[PDB]
């Protein structure tokens, strides 16, 4: 579990009485024993409150709101505050501010914003976060350490861009080196001194947020920038630990986000938090691959849903309300996929900021008899009941699909061969193929150890790291299926093109040679055309974005280019490799076609859907000992109907047994408890 | 009378012979004569011909135009020259330049960008205003000042950032008192010293101009700009009046420009000058409410017409011909509001920089044989013939809508709860539906008095002030009929949430209570259907952009919405209060339901429209002593035929005498007197 | 010829084996005996290389390159690697860094940013391109110098910030005449000191790229970058001359680029040559003017394509693939319009950073058997088979289009009257007119000869400069053909209107008088309709954009505008003047129109088409001796035929005999040797 000493999904979520009183901290007592909350997520942003200056500390309005928390058996996630530092800290000692990509030196403003390689920050930091640890070492309620908050964003300041050197001289220990590796001999970039290097931002090598003329410093200063915020979180988590050795540490990620390389990260936690907030036209099945992917980060172990709103949130474009058993069932979602805890942002609304108008289980008139209420305290009995049922359930695919952050960072610095390649949304579309059939996968690191999988997917698998050929060579060569595409195995961990032909490190086992590459204008389409039917692959589907134009050496062609000059090319192959096989897909096909493929691979290799169900109604699995749990989870707005097999096995949200034809409800959830 | 000793509606307008010489002026002279053109305002943008440097004064060049223009017997509205500062004012005394949004200390160029914290500014402005009013004390051609030039813009160097903090002292009194009303427990902004403030940009708290963290802090930057350029006008103001305390002193605002609260700058002018300049697709009844908008600043009092092109504008991204008669439409529409004067930009083109392609009277060509300058004769002759006769005249509406511009700061920082609402564009759907039945109105501040009107309408009334509720519980307990919207009544003047249950403040007259507010994804609608029918109320209309979801409590039903999880739930409600009536709007409804809701609720109090036109045939009422003189404006490409009435009247532009049917020209205008 | 020692179209490119090693290049040299090519471009890259302090130069490697290419006998562009200055010299010279258009210093990174008024960077350069000339001063196998690399972007640093007020002190001498010329009197800027004046960017009279509040301060300050560039250029050529008297010195240009004056650069070079980049929706009769513009620079002279890429782009939105055939295509239009060169970039791709994924003839599989190195195989046989023949023929058209980078400068910062203004557009509108139809045409300075020509184009000659008005006064009356349109004749060359009626200076020989123009909003039209049929114009056409509303003084009216309130007024007229015509077009066209309108021209002197071909045929021709060779060149993905005339004549490219009816194959090229 993620703690012994609290054994069931938590329910709770950032909690913020300092911004209240004592009267209103009866109140949300009150309605917080009628919802069903038991944990308060506290002290995230309460720097100020607590350090006026640099020698002063009063915790004394904290000791209150522990020990009114305590008295009503809330357990507590306990955050350091080093979220936001302190105006007073910013005026004196602005080495804590960031240089901004535009190159400009903020003022005191916002929060997230410290400099990772400032010494006032670091040194009033780990002080904070020791005192905290100190002064609440014996108390018993304290469940989970919360390391400041949502670390992420850049900075360019001089402190960062000397650090940047040394970071630089530790990973390639010489000027030969780095010059080799950034390739500097391309106008004429090359570095007698390390001095001369500079950060990449607008005012030297970048521009557009995503555009560079020097990859490799691009993509390494991204590398150094994700390690110096990581410091920072390890620099409180060894603090922590001095005073508190048996209490869990975390800090809440963002899923998909972009800046931070989070497998890197996750090794560094005792366990995994994030903060899910959907945009309003993001994909059900995405959110389930950030879930998917917040679970792979620890390769399985569960992870807690820090962050969501009860209701709606307040920096999209369009902030509508969360339909009725929506928020239910985007909750039920999360577990499915690895959560063991539910919590929001946040338990009452502020009054405020700029999140006065973000919902809140407690809102702005301040009482219980209201919707979005009265959906809290549903979920909350329901998560009583459960009780220790589902915590440390695990997932058992056989399928595994792969991610990764420096492949992701060379791929959105790549200029081009084309705007319209988005790593994220190539991997989504096999994931979601996947996802509609309900066929039970694994998000993985490049690293992952293999030999759980019967099936790995690599969507644009641009860069190839040190080790990697060599375990999908392994892993193929004993009988695994290894799937491939378009723009794979191109560069190496500098983003330098491996040469004699692409797919590189990969050449061998995809058993085909990729000569050039196409990229299409919006809009325009080839045609995947299929050699002879194959499985539930017959005649021909569309494709678009990219097209490689490739030679079969090894491998056997299965379906062709429609149009163009590169008509009657393949588009499809499959190379057997030892006992496994390999499938490279050349262009970004339709859902239709990556449909019959997924089908196939699975059938192939004997992984058959948890269920079959409607469109809408996803299923996902985790199993504990011998037990499995399916969660079943109708995002249609009506009733719907599916087959839930034969044997038997109970509804743990209702009691009821089911067998053969079952309905669920519109927004409904079931647990399917079987062996 | 603006002046008794100018007893017509002025005509003429900007005009900058020291950009030419003797020669043309001469032509100038000729010219004006025949296009009966006789005010000029003069010296806006000669503050370096005056000033060369800090000890320097030449005024000879100005003595010889208002002399020559004396000559002529055209009257001067003579400005303060300070709308632009010297280059050497800029080099020699930086203090004088902006640092801009981005933090960026600006170099010399542009115009209207003084810091009005700038100690070097107030004190070169300040003597070069007394200057001149001392110098020209007893000269009897000087009808008005126009001190600077359209003030705007922000400013975040370093001396606002210092005044900023003695306004919040000032203000507030207390840190205890600025951190609660900032709500600085939020994301550990706790100030502890004044000197920790800084001003909110792209540095500290802001971003893409309208985004913020911290609104309360924003909101308060905002208001301290205003009365900062605010202080610089009355500053000048008072120097003119020590030795000119019988000239008026004006300056000249824009309408609608979101940076600056004309309603407190108002109480500071003798009388209000405005410049409209309407985009491609500036709605006309748009520009109608911007002239109202200027009358209603000083409470009905007529305003100037200080700024309009001839002919085309230079900033438009095109900048179309205006149409025969559309200059002379638009100068009567104008006046039909409360204009007193109608003034050009400008008298004859520059040559010139930016604005060589702005019109003007007389153009490049230098001559009268123009279509242009036909026009403006044409006008010209018609201002000459009528007199006095309109001078002073005033609005007599019983229907008031409210405008208020910290109520649009509020509402442009917030996040979110949409970016589809837009506050002008709310209340803009009100105004549009009383133009097109001719409903006279008055647009007025939140802190005008009641008693005047039957018809209150406060479109997203989202902060309320003190006072702001009695006043309106007095108006509607006596008799008045209120009507306000979804997302009002939420914050008080610190942008701070009011807490207990929308409409907070309104609750109580409004009879209503507001739980959730849903913001509908772009192109979405739910429907306004109809208990039963209510006079021009029948069936379903459409709502969108936000949909409000009340409960009756006092109020009763008349409409609920027709779609999604809120069907069947109140969308229109009507609240019996004292002796009076308020309805409360809970979405944002098409046309066709608010000329039915306006219809109904003017009936409801016995006010009646001007007259029944077609589309686009707009009518407005000004009344000098007991006579109504109705302004009848066609917009319309075509002739045009209405019901005049049966009372004997005459066109005062014709002569003729209308009664019954009566046909409009194409872009036509009638002023009929009636008693 | 280019060079007389070098007797063919030269057939290579950029060439970066510093980039590889020694053995790399004994495949380089096999691969390009195979492929045929013969001149590589050298040393553009590799400041930092050659120079690795103030002190410190290696020559080595580069002799090195040079020897093994002399045993090949391949010929040398030498570069003097200017093109970037090395990270060291940022480090240690800022001055050497430039200030951004946002006020922002850079630091070290990128290309083609060295400021043009830095001492260091003019000290150090010059020194290089001396050592390296005084090196290789008898080298016989060096063919061209090209200087530095692609000029261009601006500076505004405080180093050219004072010497741009020097410069203005040597154009204007007087702040008299310099505030005059500026019209300073516009918002009070008169300057009364030098050190007053500021550059021109977004912290002072400019915004968002073409905004300015000053044209005439935006205006000379492109002109003065220009000049200051082109200092930096001549510079070096002076120094590569003291050792190498009779050895070529060229830059890359970049055609149609908008930042320089390359009319004014192209008189200080031995010979033009530049750089063909389409984008993917660029027309090819857009390239085709392109290539024209470049071989105008010079009056006629034979100019150098440096770089295409024989392949894909990195740096378009889309990097497609160029289709089976185009790089031959594309080739060849660039030799048909005066190319004495076909070179490429590059030779073998990086490996690399940004130009990884740019096309190159030797590309990352390191191998000749690949489509796009056997296109370029082919094309080099073509070449050397070539021989001379085609070298030194030049363009004998008798129709003229004038391009001109300060009135491109002047409509582009001009406010406004429309954005949908775009001068290189109208431009093109006319040459594609011609390009249809297959007339042979020249693209001219304004200041070009008019002698040689019948038909003269003067599209939007906004700006009017000394001596052009006679020019074509004496160009018409003595029987050429004159066309210009709306917006002509506006301005001078400080961009100050030319009063008196437009078009100005251009009024007498167009015997018009333009009253107004009106913007028109986009997709909005008015039609052009003939007064009777003339010639291929019948009945009517649409047109846009802008309408100039204006009166026949001396000219007849060949067509009227059918619409809006100028209905009826003149649109196309005609001014009989001495022997010639001049034609005024008041508004944009339709190309249906400007086939007519060219036609009725073309016919109306005497000249007509090269040939006549189906749609997307090009023809153009060139003439050496008494001999004249037509390039056919078939942009259709399909076969086309057409009638190649009675005339007996050949193919160059198959030697086959041509006589009437011939067929063209797709993508094809033919070369016609006629008398
Ligand atoms: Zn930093
Ligand atoms: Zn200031
Ligand atoms: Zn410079």
């Amino acid at each position: 579990m993620i703690n012994e000493k609290f054994p069931k999904i938590w329910y709770g979520g950032d909690y913020n009485p300092e911004q209240w009183d004592k009267a209103t901290m009866e109140e949300d007592m009150r309605m917080f024993n009628l919802a069903g909350i038991d944990v308060a997520t506290v002290n995230v942003f309460s720097w100020a409150k607590i350090q006026r200056d640099e020698v002063s500390y009063d915790f004394t309005w904290l000791d209150d709101i522990i020990e009114r928390l305590t008295k009503e058996n809330i357990y507590l996630c306990l955050a350091t505050s080093t979220g936001a530092h302190p105006a007073w800290m910013a005026k004196k000692y602005p080495d804590v501010l960031r240089v901004d990509y535009e190159g400009r030196k903020r003022k005191f403003g916002g929060r997230h914003n410290s400099c990772p390689n400032s010494p006032t920050y670091r040194k009033y930091a780990k002080i904070l976060a020791g005192k905290l640890a100190e002064r609440y070492k014996d108390h018993p309620q304290i469940v989970m350490w919360h390391v400041s908050n949502e670390y992420g964003g850049y900075c360019y300041c001089d402190n960062c861009e000397k650090q940047f050197r040394v970071w630089l001289k530790e990973r390639y220990g010489t000027l030969e080196a780095l010059n080799k590796a950034w390739n500097t001999s391309f106008w004429s970039h090359t570095f007698y001194d390390w001095d001369e290097i500079v950060a990449p931002n607008a005012l030297s090598e970048e521009w557009s947020g995503n555009r560079t003329n020097f990859q490799g410093i691009s993509l390494d200063y991204r590398r150094f920038q994700s390690d110096s915020l990581l410091e920072c979180f390890k620099m409180e988590r060894d603090e922590l630990k001095r005073w508190t050795p048996d209490i869990p540490v975390t800090t809440n990620l963002m899923g998909f986000y972009p800046e931070l390389d989070y497998f890197k990260w996750a090794k560094e936690m005792d366990v995994v938090s994030w903060d899910n907030y959907p945009s309003m036209d993001t994909p059900f099945s995405f959110t389930a691959m950030a879930h998917n992917l917040m679970r792979g980060l620890k390769s399985g172990q569960p992870f807690m849903l820090m962050e969501q709103t009860p209701g709606v949130q307040n920096w999209q474009p369009y902030n509508s309300a969360k339909r009725p058993g929506v928020m239910r069932l985007w909750s039920y979602q999360a577990v499915a996929h690895g959560a063991d805890t539910v919590m929001f942002f946040q338990l009452r609304r502020s009054v405020g900021a700029c999140e006065k108008y973000h919902g809140a289980v407690i809102e702005h008139v301040g009482h219980e008899h209201t919707r979005v209420f009265r959906e809290c305290a549903e979920l909350g009995k329901e998560l009583q009941q459960l009780g220790d049922t589902i915590l440390d359930a695990r997932s058992e695919a056989k399928v595994a699909v792969m991610y990764d952050w420096e492949n992701r960072w060379a791929l959105e610095l790549s200029s081009g061969p084309s705007i319209a390649l988005n790593y994220v949304n190539e991997v989504h579309k096999y994931y979601d193929a996947l996802y509609k059939q309900n066929i039970q996968t694994d998000m993985i690191s490049v690293e992952e150890d293999l030999s759980k999988y019967k099936v790995v997917i690599a969507p644009v698998m641009y860069m190839v790291k040190p080790g990697f050929a060599e375990r999908v060579e392994r892993f193929v060569a004993q009988g695994g299926t290894f799937v491939t595409t378009f723009f794979s195995g191109i560069v190496n961990e500098n983003d330098l093109v491996t040469l004699g032909g692409y797919p590189g490190e990969l050449r061998n086992v995809m058993g085909i040679w990729a000569e050039e590459i196409d990229a299409l204008l919006p809009g325009h389409q080839n045609e995947i055309v299929l050699r002879q039917d194959w499985g539930g692959l017959r005649g021909s589907y569309s494709c678009g974005i990219l097209c490689d134009v490739i030679h079969a050496e090894t491998a056997e062609v299965l379906a062709e280019y429609g149009a163009d000059y590169y008509k009657g090319t393949p588009v499809l192959t499959r190379n057997k490799f030892g006992n496994g096989q390999s499938y490279y897909v050349a262009s970004s096909p339709d859902a239709d076609f990556l449909q019959g493929l997924i089908a196939n691979l699975c059938e192939e290799q004997g992984v058959k859907p948890l269920l079959n169900t409607p469109d809408g109604v996803e299923v996902a699995e985790r199993v504990k000992n011998g037990t499995s749990y399916l969660f079943v989870m109708n995002h249609n707005a009506e009733e719907m109907t599916f087959d839930a097999g034969a044997s038997r096995q109970r509804d743990l949200l209702t009691g009821k047994t089911i067998s053969g034809q079952a309905t669920i409800p519109a927004r409904g959830v079931m647990i399917l408890e079987r062996a």
